């Protein structure tokens, strides 16, 4: 009787859905976000997850977890585990080959396994699910990035379990995207569809052909270490250098203004999406000293632009592997929070000869609005 739902378990944002009453709903937080940082903070008091984790991230850099998703279902020893350890500011120690994040939390030192801290999450999902709702939520569909291996799908499922949920099936954020379009519903006949995923922290291509309900994956391409981060850090050089030429001080040595500063382009980042500029103002950013300043969108795109081209060559590695044509290509799936860019969506655009993107779901919303559909579906 309970509706069952979509969970978006995303590298940097998590999103859930329901679909009920023959829609679907993106379900908005506490703080009327769409989407939710997977991010989980320890402090002396209590354990904040979410937006209030993230919000505090520059006061508590140490004890602010995130990119868990990078770590769940590896091995300690992991070169993938081994090389991103090294730009996290929080601890991995290793628990008989298994990675644990070890943090202080109410004044001890305590540790956690990657799926315990994805389980911080996806408890706040399934929460964010049930003061909509109205009532307990207890099955739901998860997704998880097409290359995920066993032991990565199982640590997912698990990281639901453990938040107290049926995980009714694990499915992949492509497919998800796929079947937010309904493009699951095609009869006889092979359907090749383009998913296009550049995130927070990752850039994904997948290469669906759909035939008869059934999804096979042709080809994957695209960097693990290339999201809206990326971006974000080019307006943090760009005004550390503004704010030197203006004020005579460099501020890159002192963390909490960076990370300031950091949150701030964030900001102006996504005003740029839908505006030809954004001004930043931010309060007492270094030595009292206050950085009011604005960024076109046009200079924005100049400080990217290397970074947004470099998104199509994984387009044509992908359509090489599947050995598919541009032409063959029936659908454009956008998905992901940073191909809302105007000047992203033009260069796949301009790529595929002017073809329709798929962009009216918020891209950063699709993977949960397809989980929730197919969590619909098992229920029956
Ligand atoms: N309107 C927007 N314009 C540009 N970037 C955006 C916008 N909305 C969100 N983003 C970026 O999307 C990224 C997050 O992507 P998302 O799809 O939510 O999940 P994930 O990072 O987990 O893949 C962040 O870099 C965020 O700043
Ligand atoms: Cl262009
Ligand atoms: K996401």
């Amino acid at each position: 009787k309970a509706a069952a739902i979509g969970i978006d378990l995303g590298t940097t944002y998590s999103c859930v859905g329901v679909f009920q009453h023959g829609k679907v709903e993106i379900i908005a937080n506490d703080q009327g976000n769409r989407t939710t940082p997977s991010y989980v903070a320890f402090t002396d008091t209590e354990r904040l997850i979410g937006d209030a984790a993230k919000n505090q991230v520059a006061l508590n850099p140490q004890n602010t977890v995130f990119d868990a998703k990078r770590l769940i279902g590896r091995k300690f020893g992991d070169p993938v585990v081994q090389s991103d350890m090294k730009h996290w500011p929080f601890q991995v120690i290793n628990d008989g080959d298994k990675p644990k994040v070890q943090v202080s939390y109410k004044g001890e030192t305590k540790a956690f396994y990657p799926e315990e801290i994805s389980s911080m999450v996806l408890t706040k999902m399934k929460e964010i699910a049930e003061a909509y709702l109205g009532y307990p939520v207890t099955n739901a569909v998860i997704t998880v990035p097409a290359y995920f291996n066993d032991s990565q799908r199982q640590a997912t499922k698990d990281a639901g379990v453990i938040a107290g949920l049926n995980v009714l099936r694990i499915i992949n954020e492509p497919t998800a995207a796929a079947i937010a379009y309904g493009l699951d519903r095609t009869g006889k006949g092979e359907r090749n569809v383009l998913i296009f995923d550049l995130g927070g922290g990752t850039f994904d291509v997948s290469i669906l052909t759909i035939d008869d309900g059934i999804f096979e994956v042709k080809a994957t391409a695209g960097d693990t270490h290339l999201g809206g981060e990326d971006f974000d850090n080019r307006l943090v050089n760009h005004f550390v250098e503004e704010f030197k030429r203006k004020h005579k001080k460099d501020i890159s040595q002192n963390k909490r203004a960076v990370r300031r500063l950091r949150t701030a382009c964030e900001r102006a980042k996504r005003t740029l999406s839908s505006s030809t500029q954004a001004s930043l103002e931010i309060d007492s950013l270094f030595e009292g000293i206050d950085f009011y300043t604005s960024i076109t969108r046009a200079r924005f795109e100049e400080l990217c632009s290397d970074l947004f081209r470099s998104t199509l060559e994984p387009v044509e590695k992908a359509l090489r592997d599947a050995k598919l044509d541009k032409a063959q290509i029936h659908d454009l799936v956008l998905v992901g929070g940073s191909t809302r860019i105007p000047k992203v969506q033009k260069l796949l655009q301009d790529f595929f000869n002017g073809r329709d993107l798929n962009k009216s779901i918020n891209p950063d919303e699709a993977v949960a609005y397809g989980a929730a559909v197919q969590a619909a579906i098992l229920m029956g």
